[PDB]
This record gives C-alpha cells, sequence and structure tokens, in this order.
C-alpha cells in the first residue's frame, strides 16, 4: 500500500535545485534519466559490475540510498539491489508506460527518477530495485 | 561445457539462404539482430508480454525453438523462457563484450543469433533463455 506520486507530484520535495544549476552539474543522460523519467541503455551504465564497498547516493541531491552490501550481479542489464538503506528514501508511483504495470521508484527528498522495484526478489524483504546508474553517484567506504 | 561457436563459426550448418532473399524476408531490425549480433531495445519486442499458447520459431529458417509453457515474465526486457524445445536447437558461444562474459546463443540450423543464456532461472532448470522478439515467430496452437 502506498500514495502514488513522486515529491513533485504530491508538490512537497524538501530539496530543490534551479535548472541553470542542473543543467550544468548533470551530464546530458543524467539530466534526462532524472528529471523526465528517462531509461539508461542496457549493459552501459557505469555501475551495473561495480562491487566496491561503499553506499551509492542520489546523483542529484546526494542523499543516500543503497548500500553495496544489498548489491548483486544477476545478469540484468542496470544496477540491481535487495533493498534500500532506510524505508524513508525512495518514494512509489504507479507506472502504467510499455504496455506494462510496473512500480516506479525515485529519490524521496528531491523526486529524482531512480528505477523499478518488483515483489520477487528473496528474502528477508522479497524486493529486487532495478536502478539507473546514471541516478547514481558512489562514495568509496 | 560446449564447443564455442555459432555453426556459421564452425563452417557446417545444415541450412544456408542467400543474402538477397534474407533482405527481402527480413525487416532491418530482425536481419540486424540475427544476422549482425544486434539486440533490440528493452521493452519494445513484440513477444516480450505475449502469453498465448503454441511455439516460437526461428525467424530466419523456421525450427522450432521454444514452447509458451516454458515462458516467464519476471519483468526483464526481452523474452524469457526456462528451457528450449530440445537439446539440440540451440548452440553456445562465449561472448565478451561490454566488459561482460555472457553466453550467446544461436539457432543450430541456420546461426542465426538469438541472445543469452543465464543462469539465474527459476526451478526445473534454473536457466533463463534471454531472447530477442525480433530472433522468433510464433506459431498458435
Ligand atoms: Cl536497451
Ligand atoms: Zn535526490
Ligand atoms: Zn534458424
Amino acid at each position: 500500500e502506498f500514495q502514488s506520486g513522486s515529491c513533485r507530484d504530491k508538490k512537497n520535495c524538501k530539496v530543490v535545485f534551479s535548472q541553470q544549476e542542473l543543467r550544468k552539474r548533470l551530464t546530458p543522460l543524467q539530466y534526462h534519466v532524472t528529471q523526465e523519467k528517462g531509461t539508461e541503455s542496457a549493459f552501459e551504465g557505469e555501475y551495473t559490475h561495480h562491487k566496491d564497498p561503499g553506499i551509492y547516493k542520489c546523483v542529484v541531491c546526494g542523499t543516500p540510498l543503497f548500500k553495496s552490501e544489498t548489491k548483486f550481479d544477476s545478469g540484468s542489464g542496470w544496477p540491481s539491489f535487495h533493498d534500500v538503506i532506510n524505508s524513508e528514501a525512495i518514494t512509489f508511483t504507479d507506472d502504467f508506460s510499455y504496455g506494462m504495470h510496473r512500480v516506479e521508484t525515485s529519490c524521496s527528498q528531491c523526486g529524482a527518477h531512480l528505477g523499478h522495484i518488483f515483489d520477487d526478489g528473496p528474502r528477508p524483504t522479497g524486493k529486487r530495485y532495478c536502478i539507473n546508474s546514471a541516478a547514481l553517484s558512489f562514495t568509496p567506504a
């Protein structure tokens, strides 16, 4: 159960940035993914096969999102995680694009589009997060 | 364990087609996928969310490849099957593109590129055949 929509949809993001700042700080791909609900090409993401210990953060606002301990590589075209660093970090939206229903995931502080979540992950959580590398930055442990 | 290479690599395909014939018959996308080892964009394939009972065949030569009973949908960008219709239908090749090791799958009869096989699949096989929709045709039951 969840109220559907990003904090941009709900008009209540805690963190905001000017477009001038966003355009000069983000690459065009990072901007398109996080600001226009884009998806990075499969197998081209910088963090798809990254295994270093550390924390993945929102590329836009720097809020921590995922711990390296929860990352796994099984052959998906994009980074995959078992769990979010804490329940407050991500917001959910019902997504009906491409002729299917998915649950889209966004940063709860600035509203950046991140990826999608699926209900078929192993225990304990039962979840699997498919996340665009272009939506993340990485801080080594 | 397998000898690596398509029947084109091994110079022993049972069936061959003229390249003018193939161009007339296949769309540019089907040609690029099957003849140039291409990959279709995620979520755009005709059979990605297809559920009708029947049999999927090689789009080039017509050989049966997959039964609808083995198809599953876990949210992948491409059609997913857990087993091939018979052990002789598909040939395997070690593939090192995109900074990865994958096992590429091709039609044993004509050498057409189909997709890849992974070890992250469900029981009973543990295998996921990740197959481009553009490499397939479908015959309803
Ligand atoms: Cl893609
Ligand atoms: Zn953010
Ligand atoms: Zn064939």
